[PDB]
């Protein structure tokens, strides 16, 4: 019954790799208690542990749970496979079908689950594209956080692209440089998974946001959006949107969202179901952790 299980190496199967880098390899797998699909990432155990349990402890549509540990010589974290990917990817190969209501729905969902995560006082310190998760292609939900924690990234590699400023030369993070982050997930979604600052070194961002330079207007939005995002990179982190108004301002231009976004052939727009999409096909082709518990 316990919340965060700790599994035994032979109760988990590495099947095939997702992704590489740094900070480790995820791989998908079967965790076997029943057969469920996960995914493995392959990144003091007692402090470990601990970190690691309010990550089991999440309960929110719009964030992923820690399923299980296994501490070894390696740090492995189970959490249930999504089976359409990243969203960042996902954009990026969707680009031609991606309406204005998809989009102003997963930014009302990912304000919901950072919402979430401030109510359980924890600061995420690695919102980004790359960290949302595809459930379905109307379901997406935040991961990844507090391993910048966990880590020691207020102590002593950083996503400066995505990071508020008080961040990169204080290392102070609150709910609010979540605020910064979320700002940038947002201009990557409506820019179709452009890279930020795209040939600026990372050296240069500081200097560059301090001569009150910010990310481009993305073509599909309108004046109304952008400011949305603008105000996430205001120096003043008090004066920034907190993610209740975020839900509340992207759910009124949900509503009437061709209003809000300008998309060249909004209305015929269709995304591949789990029998059409090549990638669900790809993961998949016996009990989704959904069912399990
Ligand atoms: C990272 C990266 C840079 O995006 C590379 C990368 O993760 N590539 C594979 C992406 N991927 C694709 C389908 C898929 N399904 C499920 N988890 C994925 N990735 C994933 C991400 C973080 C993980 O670890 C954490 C750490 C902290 C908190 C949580 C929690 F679940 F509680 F939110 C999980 C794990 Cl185990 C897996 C998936």
């Amino acid at each position: 019954q316990a919340l965060l299980r700790i599994l035994k190496e032979t109760e988990f199967k590495k099947i095939k790799v997702l992704g590489s880098g740094a900070f480790g390899t995820v791989y998908k797998g079967l965790w076997i208690p029943v057969k469920i699909p996960v995914a493995i990432k392959e990144l003091a155990n007692k402090e470990i542990l601990d970190e690691a349990y309010v990550m089991a402890s999440v309960d929110n549509p719009h964030v992923c749970r820690l399923l299980g540990i296994c501490l070894t010589s390696t740090v492995q974290l189970i959490t249930q496979l999504m089976p359409f990917g990243c969203l960042l990817d996902y954009v990026r190969e969707h680009k031609d079908n991606i309406g204005s209501q998809y989009l102003l729905n997963w930014c009302v969902q990912i304000a919901k689950g950072m919402n979430y995560l401030e109510d359980r006082r924890l600061v995420h310190r690695d919102l980004a594209a790359r960290n949302v998760l595809v459930k379905t292609p109307q379901h997406v939900k935040i991961t990844d956080f507090g391993l910048a924690k966990l880590l020691g990234a207020e102590e002593k590699k950083v996503p400066i692209k995505w990071m508020a400023l008080e961040s990169i030369l204080h290392r102070i993070y609150t709910h609010q440089s979540d605020v910064w982050s979320y700002g940038v997930t947002v201009w990557e979604l409506m820019t179709f998974g452009s890279k930020p600052y795209d040939g600026i070194p990372a050296s240069e961002i500081s200097s560059i946001l301090e001569k009150g330079e910010r990310l481009p207007q993305p073509p599909i939005c309108t004046i109304d959006v952008y400011m949305i995002m603008v105000k996430c990179w205001m120096i003043d982190a008090d004066s920034r949107p907190k993610f209740r108004e975020l839900i509340i301002e992207f759910s009124k231009m949900a509503r009437d969202p061709q209003r809000y976004l300008v998309i060249q052939g909004d209305e015929r727009m269709h995304l591949p179901s789990p029998t059409d999409s090549n990638f669900y096909r790809a993961l998949m082709d016996v009990v989704d952790a959904d069912e399990y518990l």
